[PDB]
């Protein structure tokens, strides 16, 4: 567990579209 791991969490589960969850 480190700080670098956090950067990877978003790098792998990144999200550009913040308009999901609908329809």
């Amino acid at each position: 567990e480190t700080s670098e791991e956090r950067a990877a969490r978003l790098a792998k589960m990144s999200a550009y579209a913040a308009q999901r969850l609908a329809n």
